[PDB]
DNA sequence: GCTATAAACGGGCA
DNA sequence: TGCCCGTTTATAGC
């Protein structure tokens, strides 16, 4: 599945879930020591919790966003422990449509990259100046994700919905990486 | 921390 | 409309 040997590793993954209920913000900021609310900031309620360790942000749509677990398994079990606190809350959430939105992903080829051949080479998919931001803006098509490569050989791979598309845009990548080593 | 990346969410504003 | 508003996370030069 990896023929470079290499598998990134999950890092952060961005999920959404439907509670299908309005909810009353402010009644939630109050009786929860967990949550953050400033709605002139940010219409949300910003609550987290410890294990998964993640933060969720809560609206009145009864619609929430969950970030910072590390796996899919992990953000779905965190979204269902703030759907239970809301439920708790007194309010009558559902857990409707759960989707992970966004999965990134990191690794370490350990061999430094020459940013410059590799963007010349690839112009219709690269964005590199170093000037702005240190790493090469790579945005694969297929699959289509964005993919940040730096000259010490790390990579970000970000924008999957599915983690086997975090792992087919590194092992595309692989032999490009490689035909850039930095000697 | 600022710079940049992806994604979801909502209120506010030109 | 189409932005930024927020939060998360790896990364690195400023």
């Amino acid at each position: 599945k990896h023929p470079s040997g290499i598998v990134p590793t999950l890092q952060n993954i961005v999920s959404t879930v439907n509670l299908d209920c309005k909810l009353d913000l402010k009644a939630i900021a109050l009786q929860a020591r967990n949550a953050e609310y400033n709605p002139k900031r940010f219409a949300a309620v910003i609550m987290r919790i410890r294990e998964p360790k993640t933060t969720a942000l809560i609206f009145a749509s009864g619609k929430m966003v969950c970030t910072g677990a590390k796996s899919e398994d992990f953000s779905k079990m965190a979204a269902r422990k703030y759907a239970r606190i809301v439920q708790k809350l007194g309010f009558p959430a559902k857990f409707k449509d759960f989707k992970i939105q966004n999965i990134v992903g990191s690794c370490d080829v350990k061999f430094p990259i020459r940013l410059e051949g590799l963007a010349y080479s690839h112009a219709a998919f690269s964005s590199y100046e170093p000037e702005l931001f240190p790493g090469l803006i790579y945005r694969m098509k297929v699959p289509k994700i964005v993919l940040l490569i730096f000259v010490s050989g790390k990579i970000v791979i970000t924008g999957a919905k599915m983690r086997d598309e975090t792992y087919k845009a590194f092992e595309n990548i692989y032999p490009v990486l490689s035909e850039f080593r930095k000697i």
